[PDB]
């Protein structure tokens, strides 16, 4: 029974050293410990004007914005939207490429399609340069033997997952997701009204933010920590959310799809079983290892959400690295958000840290 003096310490000796060793300007943490968040702000969230990180600050998500895709595409499911077994063709009758055959909502969705690539390159501007890079993709595996991270894959799959709803994915996830979930300081692009409380990022000590398609999909999400630690509640415990189809579609997002090694492969949350060591974890995350092209092992029916997970994402854009891992088990979680973006290891390394004084 750690008090909440202990987990202030902890919190404090592990963030401090960070900062100073990474170049941090700013963090804001929050930890989920005895059923509410607990709200830690360091640093500066503009070091020119010299603001600091609040709760209220917004920070750019990155790549965790892809758990925010695949629970509104669980969502979808659940209401008989869509279903991952469909064939992608389904959704775009117009791709009508034959190697899309055999090619499934499940695999855009998990990055198994077959060598998708990491990123939808710049030329592709609107939906007819959208539809001819997808034309002309030639897959290197066949379907569902090999998972390649990528944000052609999963951007694509949020982008289908919202066209039975008649919404555009931006209004689809603010109505289904945030504001059932009361995130009303969660934005794609920020409102001018909002710009006092956007970070700025830092590059090389440089201040930048992100350009304002697929980009929502995949890394385009903003938001400040007491909303990330609501997003980590609500995935974390989703027998509180009431909407019926909301909360299935956390847990179809919790569900293990694929085994890659040591982790598994949800809908945007990656896991691993509970207990797992840090070098599990910290070794997972480099780069190398991340971004390779790794045989997959189906499972198949999917399994639904394994209370003893470790249930992660890193993310990151040019100026900002964060990071959320939480485990049902235990009812504890962390959201770090900070305007760096510092190596995927050290975040996992800090964030197993703070968890494991509470274990």
């Amino acid at each position: 029974p750690v008090s909440e003096k202990q987990l202030a310490e902890v919190v404090a000796n592990t963030v401090t050293p960070l900062m100073k060793a990474q170049s941090v300007p700013g963090m804001a943490v929050a930890v989920i410990y005895q059923g509410k968040p607990h709200y830690y702000t360091f640093g500066k969230a503009d070091i020119a004007a010299n603001k600091p990180v609040t709760p209220q600050t917004l920070f750019e998500l990155g790549s965790i914005s892809k758990t925010f895709t695949g629970v509104l595409g669980g969502d979808a499911i659940a209401r008989g939207e869509i279903s991952l077994d469909d064939p992608v063709t389904r959704y775009w009758p117009q791709l009508t490429g034959k190697q899309w055959q055999g090619i499934r909502m499940l695999d855009l969705a998990t990055y198994t399609a077959g060598g998708l690539p990491l990123q939808v390159p710049d030329e592709v501007t609107d939906n007819a340069s959208l539809l001819r890079f997808y034309q002309n993709w030639q897959p290197q595996w066949k379907p569902g033997t090999t998972r390649l991270y990528a944000n052609a894959s999963i951007g694509l799959f949020g982008a289908l997952a919202v066209k039975p709803s008649g919404m555009p994915y931006e209004q689809a996830m603010t109505t289904r997701v945030l504001k059932p979930l009361k995130l009303d300081h969660t934005w794609i692009n920020v409102p001018k009204a909002e710009e006092a409380h956007y970070a700025w990022g830092y590059r090389d000590g440089k201040a930048v933010r992100a350009v304002r398609m697929l980009d929502a999909q995949a890394y385009g999400v903003k938001t400040n920590v007491q909303d990330m630690a609501n997003w980590v509640m609500a995935n974390m415990a989703p027998e509180n959310v009431a909407d019926a189809s909301l909360k299935q579609g956390i847990a179809l997002a919790q569900s293990r799809y694929w085994r890659i090694g040591s982790m598994y492969q949800g809908l945007g949350w990656e896991m691993l079983n509970w207990p797992v060591e840090a070098n599990t974890v910290v070794e997972g995350s480099d780069s190398k290892v991340a971004l390779a092209p790794l045989p997959v092992a189906e499972v198949n029916p999917p399994a639904p959400p394994v209370k003893a997970s470790w249930v992660h994402k890193t993310g990151s854009t040019g100026g900002f690295g964060s990071y959320v891992a939480f485990i049902p088990e235990k009812q504890i979680g962390i959201v770090m958000l900070a305007n760096t973006s510092y190596p995927n290891p050290a975040r996992v390394e800090a964030a197993y840290h703070i968890l494991e004084a509470l274990q």
